[PDB]
């Protein structure tokens, strides 16, 4: 990937996050801040998600109370090294048993 192309596509991830979680609704209250450029999440519980970008690895990095996944960008989504689940679906999963409520964006 080249930098240009990674700065252009982590930016669009950034602002679909911020969207997102700024426009949560539902019954839990969830906060999401931008420090440093690094996205934190907030849950009631005081548990977190923590998204950075790496950019020499041009690899977006998602830390949950359960675990670490990095991503590339493959066929035009977020994709994690290890295991190939999608960056929307890791995060989902995280906040829903984080918050103890669906958090759905699809």
């Amino acid at each position: 990937m080249n930098d240009s192309e990674f700065h252009r596509l982590a930016d669009q991830l950034w602002l679909t996050i911020e969207e997102r979680l700024d426009d949560w609704d539902g019954d839990s209250d969830i906060d999401c801040e931008i420090n440093g450029g690094v996205l934190t999440i907030t849950f009631e519980n005081g548990s977190k998600i923590i998204i950075n970008r790496q950019e020499p690895l041009h690899q977006v990095w998602l830390a949950t109370k359960q675990g670490g996944y990095h991503f590339d960008l493959k066929g035009d989504e977020w994709i994690c090294d290890r295991s190939g689940e999608t960056f929307w679906d890791l995060l989902e999963q995280a906040a829903t048993q984080q918050a103890g409520e669906t958090v759905s964006f699809r």
